[PDB]
């Protein structure tokens, strides 16, 4: 599965429910555009 | 000790240590305007 | 071209120059997942 | 006025209403640490 051996991981807590939605989103934006960043250019 | 029983807390897992760092730091930046926010008036 | 009459645009002052280049990176992330987004599903 | 001389400012455009003052309140919250920041210890 192309092992998850990335970089390592970590864990913030995040005081609100809201709130909390609001960061993990930023999260799954960042892992997106990476998600293009290591697609081949041409 | 005002009891921690303030809104949910949450966790969120972000990988990368560098990119670690950075989420950190916002939320402890919304944790410093609550600060001031909960500050009586006049 | 689509017409750019999509929500209305704003703008926001960061001081700073890496800091800037920080904020411009999470618009653009936030940006990438509307793009997918509205990708139909199928 | 102590010169608005600090770092070099930028200005970034963000779509969507909402979320622009959702970005901002981000700005607003790295500006508030760092007046504390420049707090002299002791």
């Amino acid at each position: 599965k192309k092992k998850p051996l990335d970089g390592e991981y970590f864990t913030l807590q995040i005081r609100g429910r809201e709130r909390f939605e609001m960061f993990r989103e930023l999260n799954e934006a960042l892992e997106l555009k990476d998600a293009q960043a290591g697609k081949e250019p041409g």
